[PDB]
């Protein structure tokens, strides 16, 4: 594993930035690694532009140019990174659509096909990262936002962060036995399960018990899902990572060709030709 320290970045077009070129407007949210702020760029070619800002102690990209390669239609863009006073500042797209789960909660009647749209965009994003040797690792609802047009935007791209949710973690991750991109497809299944049923597949009274459940508990198949949805769940919820959908020879194509996704034109999806089920 090649660990790439994140210390500096300037998007093409921009000029090198520093803390004095921004002003704080408000807090956008709070993550495990700290608050996320709304900031305004006060000077430079992009003066007056709004961005999100994270302030960490440090961040590294573990990989089994890169900060440009991770660019994708459904992944947040990093515009700047700089360090000042033992702190790392990350300046990112301001994602304006709020989180996906909140948008879904505002809808009484959403369908399997609605959820399928968001899962499909998420799958493209995940595979993109995998293609670069990156594993998302900590995929959870709070990382899945929407842009102003209602398309998926992940809030990170696999950074291992240090500041200044076991429910989504794969069995092989829980027991510290190993770790590959296959773990991301388990998390993917958990998100699918949760969006389609309104409940988590594994959750105990505390983290200790949740972990044991992930490793050994039975799981009932939701009976009011389509046969295709049930099949995808069965294929993602393999505790042996080598046998999990997406881990075979054809990789992500195993997922894209699955009957659940038969309605999706992946090329049109990538190009954002398909209208999202709901608008911000
Ligand atoms: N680019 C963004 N634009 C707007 N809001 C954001 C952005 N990134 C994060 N947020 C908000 O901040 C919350 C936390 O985001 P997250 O990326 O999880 O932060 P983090 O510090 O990396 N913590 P975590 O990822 O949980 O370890 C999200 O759920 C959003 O509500």
């Amino acid at each position: 594993i090649k660990e790439i320290a994140i210390t500096h970045h300037v998007k093409e077009g921009h000029e090198k930035a520093d803390p004095s070129q921004f002003e704080l407007l408000k807090v956008l949210g709070q993550g495990s690694f700290g608050k996320v702020f709304l900031v305004k760029k006060i000077s430079g070619s992009d003066a007056r532009q709004l961005y999100a800002m994270k302030v960490l102690k440090k961040a590294t990209l573990k990989v089994r140019d890169i900060l440009v390669e991770v660019n994708h239609p459904f992944i947040v863009k990093l515009h700047y990174a700089f360090q000042t006073e033992g702190k790392l500042y990350l300046i990112l797209d301001f994602l304006r659509g709020g989180d996906l789960f909140t948008r879904l909660s505002k809808e009484v009647m959403f369908t399997e096909e609605d959820v399928k749209f968001y899962l499909a965009e998420l799958a493209l994003a995940l595979d993109h990262l995998h293609s670069l040797g990156i594993i998302y690792r900590d995929l959870k609802p709070e990382n899945i936002l929407l842009d102003e047009e209602g398309h998926i935007k992940l809030t990170d791209f696999g950074l291992s962060k240090e500041s200044i949710t076991v429910e989504y973690m794969a069995p092989e991750v829980v027991n510290r036995r190993g770790h590959t991109q296959s773990a991301d497809w388990w998390s993917f299944g958990v998100l699918m399960f949760e969006m389609l049923t309104g409940t988590l597949p594994f959750q105990g009274k505390d983290r200790k018990e949740t972990m044991t459940m992930i490793l050994k508990a039975k799981l009932g198949m939701p009976q009011f899902l389509s046969p295709e949805a049930q099949s995808l769940l069965r294929m993602l919820f393999k505790r042996n990572p080598a046998n999990r959908l997406g881990a075979g020879p054809d990789g992500v194509e195993e997922i894209k060709r699955h009957s659940f996704f038969s309605t999706i034109d992946w090329n049109k999806l990538y190009r954002r030709e398909i209208h999202p089920p709901f608008k911000p």
